[PDB]
């Protein structure tokens, strides 16, 4: 399973998509995930949430003309979701956060 910061970042850069263990929130809900129940690993064994649009409401990440952002959960195994996320742009800037989008560090 590829779910680490470097592992997913390099996969994104090589393939321009997330590895096969990622599903979007709509897909997880279709499988029976309910936010707050912490049941993702029971309804979708070995899957992590990722691929949904990150809005960047707080302007913390660089904006550009026609640049949009997506997010993916990192280091997820089971139970309630953590605070680790990879946030990646349409032009392939890649940032990490370990505090649920409070702070960011550029890694690609």
């Amino acid at each position: 399973v590829i779910n680490t910061f470097d592992g997913v970042a390099d996969y994104l850069i090589r393939y321009k998509r997330l590895p096969n263990d990622y599903i979007t929130k709509s897909q997880a809900s279709a499988l029976g995930w309910v936010a707050s129940k912490g049941d993702l690993a029971e309804v979708a064994p070995g899957k992590s949430i990722g691929g949904d649009v990150f809005s960047n409401r707080e302007g913390r990440l660089p904006s550009a003309g026609s640049r949009t952002w997506r997010e993916a959960d990192i280091n997820y195994v089971s139970g309630f979701r953590n605070a680790d996320r990879l946030v990646y742009s349409s032009d392939w800037l890649i940032y990490k956060t370990t505090d649920h989008y409070a702070t960011f560090t550029r890694i690609r």
